[PDB]
């Protein structure tokens, strides 16, 4: 399928423990997709002060339209020194590895796979 609904956990920046997907813009965009299909990827909302608490390459979900069943459309951008491998719209929050941290809600997406 062309689309997969996920529900990825919301997760405060100050309990994740792997702070992201690895040291390239073509590695982290590899394992956030990995991490998506094998159900062990978190979102970080974006707010003052969360992503310099985090590590580079970032990968972003992104609006990708105005959906479907509860579940926003969404695509992958990632960012290394302030520019951006992808075109997309509103940031819905920064992908991290989910290793067993608790979240404090779930976002419903539709992932452009």
């Amino acid at each position: 399928k062309t689309h997969v609904q996920l529900s990825l956990p919301v997760l405060q920046v100050r309990d994740v423990l792997v702070r992201g997907f690895g040291d390239s813009v073509e590695e982290v965009l590899s394992e956030a997709r990995q991490h998506l299909k094998d159900g062990t990827c978190g979102l970080v909302e974006v707010e003052k002060g969360v992503l310099p608490q985090l590590e580079q390459p970032y990968v972003f979900i992104k609006r990708s339209d105005a959906a479907p069943h509860g579940h926003v459309m969404v695509e992958l951008v990632a960012e290394l020194e302030g520019i951006q491998y992808g075109r997309s719209g509103e940031t819905l929050g920064v992908l991290v590895p989910h290793v067993g941290e608790i979240p404090v809600a779930y976002r419903k997406v539709l992932l452009r796979k």
